[PDB]
């Protein structure tokens, strides 16, 4: 019910874990305590594992089953496909650098070029939000000198989500598996 700062990535975990001890999930409130944190780099480079040719989930915390919260690694140019998310709520708050989030609309069933809604360039600290109700989102790291680090809590927990072909919008479902959980390498 009140919400403060967290002062750690540690005290945020425990103050996540407050937020979902219930079977709903306050949008507005879990947004703002992850934009209130503020990013200390040595609090997470435990998790921050690069890959050099994409993008890695490095796990955090599993949430007492209720959420996964992960730190993504994003070296200059790796992006996502164009995806949804499994039914559930998806928080992204950048830890360092800056990533461009592209809305799509779900495609129509007729096989069609899928256009952008929109775009926004997500900045160090800021938390956005999404789920399936609003749409599709591909995320990308177009910066060619500096590597992006992200944070993102997706509640209930998924592993499989759909990709969809920016050509034509059929689908395709994935497994996401993860690069790293606890900060132990995991191959
Ligand atoms: N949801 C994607 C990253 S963009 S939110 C993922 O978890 O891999
Ligand atoms: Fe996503």
């Amino acid at each position: 019910t009140e919400l403060l700062k967290p002062r750690t990535l540690a005290d945020l975990i425990r103050i996540l874990h407050e937020l979902f001890a219930g079977d709903e999930v306050n949008v507005e409130e879990v947004q703002a305590v992850l934009e209130a944190y503020e990013s200390n780099p040595a609090e997470w480079a435990l998790y921050a594992k690069f890959d050099q040719y994409r993008y890695t989930r490095n796990l955090v915390d599993q949430g007492n089953g209720k959420f996964n919260l992960m730190i993504l690694c994003w070296g200059e140019g790796h992006g996502s496909s164009i995806h949804d998310h499994t039914d559930s709520h998806c928080f992204l708050k950048l830890l360092q650098g800056n990533l461009k989030e592209t809305l799509f609309d779900w495609p129509d069933k007729k096989s069609n070029e899928m256009i952008k809604k929109s775009e926004r360039t997500l900045r160090e600290n800021q938390c956005a939000y999404i789920n399936d109700s609003i749409g599709l989102h591909r995320v990308e790291n177009v910066s060619h000198t500096e590597p992006a680090v992200s944070l993102h809590l997706y509640s209930p927990p998924f592993d499989t989500c759909h990709a969809f072909d920016q050509r034509t919008g059929h689908k395709n479902k994935v497994t996401m598996t993860f690069h790293s959980k606890f900060g132990i390498r995991t191959p």
